[PDB]
């Protein structure tokens, strides 16, 4: 109908004006406090929409049913359902009646209180005494909080106390200097709307201590969520942020104001993290009369979420790497507990959470070396450290011999001139190569020349019992590992590289970690376990004890032979069996790319603790092992 | 090895497709540049030769053909591939290419030059346009009245966005429908179509005669178009043309580029008569003008023309009289098989199906439950209980069924034991003695099952074998063989007893009907019906013999003559005839209980000039084919005397 057209459009448009928190817009289209029914004046809408929605902050008002009918010839009536969410949770259902008014293309409502809330006498006020639910702490394994909740500082400023004029200026200079924001982000702050000079405007949120207080400065104490360790857990923990009306579009079960988690495990646990705030909204009739509220809640706090965590261990693991890209996973690969996750470089989640700068936020974006991405569930190639599991599967099927020695000379290896250019390349020229020895020095082209005798049928045959291709039961996305992009190599030379960790393997630190686990385990291999309780799960003879048996003393000597490519680690004193690693990343668009290097180690005396180490792009003489001892003594003098 | 030339025989074919689907960008977009080993011109230098020669022959279909890639070098390559192209003048078939690609990051690129495009010329000359269009051939009418012929046609519509917009948007239409004899809801509905908007025109109407002042949004066309004098009257047979598909050149090759191809009917059976070759001189030159060979060269021939046996009278008389329900009607000379008559309804509008195509009413048309897309006269049905008249000639033939037996029944039901559960035979008048003459007058079908049943099955098919059951008639309309049963035996008492009046698993469309039933006006020849005036006459001897003839038209005669005859209407005509009523109800042993249809044969026995059959579906009782017969009966009898 065209004379009624504008009579859907017209109440939607003011529901959603409702929505975004423009009440003008909704108290700005009524026609007077005309006698049909009463109703309430045009300016009287003043304190209303405002007041009573300022501490509800609702949001969400949505409709889904709206069909109009005719009443008179002057009134058409409204009887549909909508719903929304505030401060005390969901409220479902609402039961809205309205009548229009017969206009010249103004389609004005007649608003009563009918039509905010489905029964409403009049001139009346209300009582929130809500109760705030505290957020569930995130644990280690001896209970110490990743995550929990702190007393913050809340910067703020109240415009009266500026002065004005040019000592203004200058006090909104020394605030931005001191509180180290800008003066753009301060002056429209303030120059916004419902502000008047004696408001006190918040600004910021600090966890550490006070800076200076320059003339309009004004300190707040403030709970909110605080990460003890920061930096060091910040990918694998997350942060927290606030509520948007996108995230009520996705879950309307969710409050209107308060927090939800944008990352990590805030994000993964944030239902059982999460509980339910208490308080109700109790309509009074201004003497303290109550009528009736119908959709409420009551208070309930989050649950706790413990980890298999360490937190030192985290720390140490995260401090060796200096800043530089890279990951380290650690763990007690008889259980699978997950004792670090450590991913470098990072971001700051305090920061993140208590309102971080566009400016910064960019700066974490623009960066290169990618702060934000989760390291240890991100696919790598294993680098030569994955010629341990190919020469296991080659003493499994009875290819691989101890007492093999290739003769293999110079640095540089191909089959024939097809494959051109490209040559598998070592560091050590050792003529006499057996198995310990290819192992001592790290040789990748024994392995690769024993990878293209005993080919693709009895390699691929000894990767299947691994987890190539499974999601692992762990709260972490993480893209399952694969042994290479189709169902076979077609080529020598992706074969050849696949047998020392090279080509198109993709393989994350944590099941880098659980596929290293088999040496600590007598050929099983444990998956890992990042939650304390749940209960451990293995999977048995993925390799032979007796290629355990083999390997493993080789292992030790990568770190007592003088040798080895894991000799350091001898200073320390402590019983090691390492195994180092370098992948070679061409990046194709210039030539002789970036070198990672790795280093896998355990105890073999209790196989108590094991850990992988990838350092991403390194630069001379640096390496993963020159980062690993203070974890390692760490893990020793803690796991016995 | 190396999969560098894998990089080369992929950027062969998307250079292909890009060639194919018109966009010259692409094409134009992995070449080299101005150098010596290299494209022979820069990017806006290439695209500026595609547009004017391979878009001005609308060149489409590049068909690729053994394309080899090989190498030579390193840094330059070698690829030659055999083709074939479609041009605005038709196809060439063999013709060789060549050429040199090269190498700078991993991705590959061509060095174009100007013969990898035509295979003898080098470079720096032009050539344009020389197409001569050719017109498509009419479909003619038995008296030279054409059915489907091409001209010029005036055509309304409207135009957005000057429509407007708010309630002026809406006065305009209601300025249109008042003047042009239209609604308003079907000027609403052609603009809340698909993708099309908004600057194209979308068409509404054609206008007949002078054009009146228009109001603000109609627009006026003139096109040079198909057009079909008796639209929807004939509409399953002719058909409708639209425009050359790329899908429909990859199914023939041998197609032009563009034009106008049959979708449906006649135009489709008869495209390539009705189409002609077109005409014209696409050559190789250089800069000047001069030419050296050429490529195409064929002299114009227009499409030919096509004359029916269709009386287009007639065809409107027989569709007219169905009113729109669902039914069909054929009609013939039974002498000599010329199909007079071909209509089926309900039907579409085919000049609205060549002027656009209207996509949410072709979907809203064709799940129509009445189908209006079906040539019933082609589709297979039960014949009803006019197929009596067959059972009895069959019968009269072998010696199972004499005209002076009597037999007795009472009641309207029949059946043979209870193992038959609840079905039974139905009849409409309680006879109780009935002979043939009577049975056929009072259309009894109890009679005739039982007859049936007492004759055998092997007697019975061996009768009906004689006819054209299992036979693809040489007609230019698509058709199934009709049928007897499902099987090569009825296994079925049921089955058989309800065959023999015209039930049961029997699928006859309503030529084949009207074949069979010509041995009534050809003493026992079957004729085999024509739908081209210049075929010559095929017949087959002796189906049914000439007594046979000679006893059951006498009776027919009398289902006009006698006032219980079931077509004595027929008789306030005043005009010999001889007529069958039939029924036929939708269940069986195998299908779904449906609704009931209305058979009439009739034809002149004193002639043998003109011959109908009517189906109409859905009888939906007050209404039967003889009701809607007599208009369509007196045109016959005054014209085909």
């Amino acid at each position: 109908t065209q004379a009624v057209e504008a009579g859907e459009k017209t109440v939607e448009q003011f529901v959603q004006a409702l929505n975004k928190g423009d009440y003008n817009k909704a108290a700005g289209m009524a026609s007077k406090k005309a006698a049909n029914k009463s109703a309430l004046s045009e300016k009287e809408i003043l304190e209303k929409y405002q007041n009573i929605y300022g501490a509800a902050d609702v949001k969400g008002l949505e409709i889904s049913n709206l069909k109009v009918d005719k009443k008179d010839d002057s009134t058409y009536s409204f009887s549909y359902k909508a719903k929304m969410n505030t401060s005390l949770g969901e409220l479902k259902d609402l039961s809205y009646k309205g009548t229009l008014d017969r206009n010249d293309g103004k389609t004005t409502i007649n608003w009563q209180p009918n039509l905010v809330f489905p029964e409403m006498e009049g001139n009346d006020k209300v009582s929130l005494t809500t109760q705030e639910a505290t957020r569930g702490n995130i644990l280690d394994r001896n209970g110490e909080p990743l995550a929990t909740t702190g007393k913050l500082k809340q910067l703020g400023v109240v415009p009266s106390k500026l002065g004005d004029g040019d000592e203004k200026t200058a006090n909104i200079k020394a605030i931005a200097s001191a509180f180290d924001l800008t003066e753009d982000a301060i002056n429209q702050a303030i120059s916004q709307s419902w502000v008047q000079p004696d408001y006190f405007v918040p600004l910021k949120i600090i966890d550490g201590a006070t800076p200076e207080l320059p003339a309009g400065a004004t300190i707040q104490e403030v709970d909110g969520r605080y990460y003890p360790l920061g930096e060091a857990a910040a990918q694998l923990i997350g942060y927290v942020g606030d509520i948007t009306a996108e995230d009520i579009d996705k879950n309307p079960e969710l409050s209107s104001n308060g927090k939800i988690g944008r990352s990590g495990l805030e994000m993964a646990f944030d239902k059982d993290l999460r509980g339910t705030t208490g308080g109700k909204l109790s309509i009074t009739d201004t003497d303290g009369v109550e009528k009736k509220v119908l959709i409420e809640h009551e208070v309930q706090n989050g649950k706790d979420i413990k980890l298999t965590i360490d937190a030192k261990a985290q720390k140490t693991a995260f401090d060796s790497l200096g800043g530089k890209a890279g990951s380290t996973v650690a763990t007690t690969p008889k259980t699978g507990d997950l004792l670090a996750l450590a991913s470098s470089p990072s971001y700051d989640p305090n920061k993140m959470t208590n309102g971080i700068s566009q400016e910064d936020y960019k700066a974490y974006e623009e960066n290169p070396e990618q702060p934000f991405i989760s390291r240890f569930a991100t696919g790598y190639a294993p680098g030569s450290t994955f010629k341990m599991i190919t020469a296991a599967i080659g003493l499994d099927n009875g290819t691989i011999d101890p007492n093999e020695v290739l003769t293999i000379n110079g640095l540089k290896w191909q089959k024939d001139s097809s494959w051109g250019s490209y040559q598998v390349t070592r560091v050590s020229d050792v003529s006499q190569v057996d198995l310990k020895t290819a192992l001592i020095y790290s040789d990748n082209i024994y392995m690769a020349q024993e990878t293209l005798k005993m080919g693709e049928k009895n390699f691929r045959a000894g990767l299947d019992k691994f987890i190539f291709g499974e999601d692992l039961d762990l709260p972490i996305s993480m893209n399952p590992a694969q042994i290479s992009n189709e169902e076979s190599f077609n080529s020598d030379i992706l074969l050849a590289d696949t047998g020392y960790g090279q080509g198109e393997l993709l393989i994350n630190p944590i099941q880098q970690a659980a596929m290293y686990s088999v040496f600590a385990n007598n050929g099983t291999l444990v998956y890992p376990k990042l939650i304390a309780d749940k209960e451990t799960k293995d999977k048995k003879n993925v390799i032979g004890e007796t290629a355990v048996q083999t390997i493993v003393p080789d292992l030790r000597e990568v770190v007592q032979d003088v040798n080895g490519t894991a000799h350091s680690l001898s200073a320390l004193g402590i019983p090691l069996a390492a195994k180092t690693g370098t992948a070679e990343i061409k990046e194709k668009q210039d030539e002789k790319g970036k070198e990672n290097s790795f280093l896998f180690a355990f105890n073999p005396d209790n196989q108590e603790y094991m850990m992988v180490s990838m350092l991403e792009n390194k630069e001379d003489d640096d390496s993963a092992t020159k980062r690993a001892p203070e974890l390692l003594q760490y893990l020793n003098q803690n796991y016995q």
